[PDB]
């Protein structure tokens, strides 16, 4: 249940999400491309789903990949801004869930983003505590897939 | 080209866009729903395109419509944040253009959003100068359709 999952975002979890987002969200282009390209590097088997972006190995030089990555960071911005109101967080999560359901992305494969998030966070000196907080946010989307 | 339309946005136009966005972008749920519902009210012929959202006459109560409307405001947030780097503005504009090209939305039809934008701006006392600035931003997307 997406609602029960949203209920797992306690005061402490919300605070860790906001504190870490202040840093990672400050460079959406740089950190977004880092996040997406790490997903491709660590899970080569997912590249097939991103056929529209062309040659993803080009990273930042690929305009479609850059546009996609920046936009992905605004989806995360959206989630963070809705943390105060569960009903609104749920309706935006379900909107993005549909974007992935139509692409045939399951909850398990969506969860493959946790590795990249942990790595990007670690590179900015945010440890497991923060990675786990972000895993709980990702879990809300998973509940909707 | 889209780059041309983007590169033409002047300092004065960007200033007007940012100043008005500070206000209308401060309540994404409220102003986003107002924007979308006004489109339906003034251009009833477009309702059919949004069948995935269900009964749009439900307004704010319709969770799918609310999720869609909030997300639309983040696309605008994205655009506003990329104003000073035409290269980044172009790649995000083309990303959203694809979302509309796939739904068979023509440049002319995309321009129907100008009426609703003008009304929402007016509700916050932003006059014609501001509506014209926003029409210039919308025209950047139209260059991609
Ligand atoms: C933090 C997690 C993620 C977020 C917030 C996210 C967000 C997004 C957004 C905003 C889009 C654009 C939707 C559209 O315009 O149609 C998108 C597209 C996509 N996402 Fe994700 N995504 C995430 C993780 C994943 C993962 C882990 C996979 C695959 C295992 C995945 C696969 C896709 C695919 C295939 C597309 C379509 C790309 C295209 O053809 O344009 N996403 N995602
Ligand atoms: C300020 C202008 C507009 C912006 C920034 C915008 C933004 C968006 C976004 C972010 C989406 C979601 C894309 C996806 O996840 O697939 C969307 C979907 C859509 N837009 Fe727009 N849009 C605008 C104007 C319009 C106009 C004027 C029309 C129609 C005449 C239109 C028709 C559609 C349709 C049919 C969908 C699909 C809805 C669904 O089934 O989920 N858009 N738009």
């Amino acid at each position: 249940s997406v609602y029960d999952a949203a209920a797992q975002l306690t005061a402490d979890v919300k605070k860790d999400l906001r504190d870490s987002w202040k840093v990672i969200g400050s460079d959406k282009k740089g950190n977004g491309v880092a996040l997406v390209t790490t997903l491709f590097a660590d899970n080569q088997e997912t590249i097939g789903y991103f056929k529209r972006l062309g040659d993803v190995s080009q990273g930042m030089a690929n305009d479609k990949l850059r546009g996609h990555s920046i936009t992905l960071m605004y989806a995360l911005q959206n989630f963070i801004d809705q943390l105060d109101n569960p009903d609104d967080l749920v309706c935006v999560v379900e909107k993005f869930a549909v974007n992935h359901i139509t692409r045939k992305i399951s909850a398990a494969e969506f969860g493959k983003i946790n590795g990249p998030i942990k790595k990007v966070l670690a590179s900015k000196n945010f440890g497991d505590k923060y990675a786990n907080a972000w895993a709980k946010l990702v879990a809300v989307v998973q509940a909707a897939l």
